């Protein structure tokens, strides 16, 4: 796949399922994300929001795009992936949480705060190279 990655979700979201991408970190890696999207108009929700960041104190936020509001940001002072580095990336999407596994180590559990059900899309843009992206347990 090439980037930008704006996909559909076969079957949309549901309980389950996981998304499962491999990627590579670019050399010169600020930041990338992962969207979680509901529908494909311009200013969509986006029903949950992955962001790595490298500026600063390495770290990844994670928050939500609702009625074109950014939410309260939560964040994780911990950066899993590493510059130049290919990465494996799992989201398990549970009743109350997505599951964020990152190289095989659970790092995060992101709470619902729009219905997982309106989920369309998976987006995925940034400073890295995508090798895979798969939809298990759908």
């Amino acid at each position: 796949p090439t980037l930008p990655y704006y996909q559909p979700i076969p079957g949309g979201l549901n309980v389950g399922m996981s998304v499962y991408i491999q990627g590579v970190a670019s050399e010169h890696m600020k930041r990338f994300f992962v969207n979680f999207v509901v529908g494909q108009d311009p200013g969509s929700d986006v029903a949950f929001h992955f962001n790595p960041r490298f500026d600063g104190w390495d770290k990844v936020v994670f928050n939500t795009l609702q009625g074109g509001k950014w939410g309260s940001e939560e964040r994780k002072r911990s950066m899993p992936f590493k510059k130049g580095a290919a990465f494996e990336l799992v989201f398990i999407v549970l009743a109350e949480h997505y599951k964020v596994v990152v190289n095989g180590n659970p790092f995060y559990e992101y709470g619902h705060r729009l219905p997982l059900q309106m989920v369309t899309h998976l987006q995925v843009d940034g400073d890295l190279q995508l090798q895979s992206i798969n939809f298990i347990g759908g």
